[PDB]
């Protein structure tokens, strides 16, 4: 990984030595990216819940009212500052039917392997906090799984980066990861610097109606919702209807 500054640092060394899991693989994989463009194809609004239970509501309850209406979940399981588990990843995937994105700092393949070992159907990749190289090894790594990652980007350089490796599945933080807080402004305009076959998925913390279709007229292929699925989970039957 790089060398960067602040809790982000403390992360990624203690993902570098976070230790690998025994445990082996209890289902198929579900595919995230395809069941997007399979819901795309159908006319079904896609919405990935995206759980955390800290950052810098009991989670298998959670991901059991989610199940029926969200495309996938986004599990959170970086422990020190998000309060994440491996076991709690193991725990939902083995209980719901969807895809799950393992939400973590990857920086080593044996987190990967612990993705797939735990039931996870995909992971998350940080343009910010890897050189060009490990993104593409990383990339290749999770592919060898049938993983499509879901590459993060944050501002145009990091989108510059993961059109350059290839990627084909991008969620638009536009975070700046000191405050947390995203740029709307820019996540617009990264959308519209996506190609059509890179599946894109902005990150929303709340939203309108207005908003919701105007981003999918811009081409989003779903939408990781955050803060107002914690606060109110049945939005999301209201978005599906």
């Amino acid at each position: 990984p790089r060398y960067l500054k602040g809790w982000l640092e403390d992360v990624v060394q203690l993902s570098l030595r976070r230790p690998s899991v025994h445990a082996s693989r209890q289902r198929p994989i579900i595919s995230l990216n395809e069941r997007i463009l399979e819901f795309n194809k159908r006319n079904i609004t896609a919405i990935i819940a995206y759980y955390l239970r800290k950052s810098p509501r009991d989670p298998i309850e959670y991901a059991k009212y989610m199940e029926p209406y969200a495309v996938g979940l986004s599990i959170k399981t970086e422990e020190k500052y998000f309060d994440g588990s491996y076991e709690m990843l193991r725990k939902i995937a083995s209980s719901v039917s969807i895809p799950i994105l393992m939400n973590d700092f990857i920086v080593k393949e044996s987190q990967i392997d612990d993705a797939y070992n735990l039931g996870a159907d995909t992971v998350l990749l940080i343009v910010e906090i890897l050189t060009e190289r490990e993104l593409e090894s990383l990339l290749e790594y999770a592919r060898g799984y049938g993983m499509e990652p879901l590459i993060l980007i944050n501002d145009e350089n990091d989108l510059d980066i993961a059109l350059r490796i290839g990627a084909r599945f991008i969620t638009i933080y536009s975070m700046n990861f000191e405050t947390g807080e995203i740029n709307k402004e820019n996540q617009r305009k990264l959308i519209s610097m996506i190609p059509s076959n890179v599946v894109k998925v902005p990150l929303l913390d709340f939203f309108e109606p207005n908003e919701i279709e105007e981003l999918r007229k811009l081409g989003v292929n779903a939408f990781m919702i955050s803060s107002s699925l914690m606060r109110n989970p049945e939005k999301i039957k209201e978005l599906i209807e």
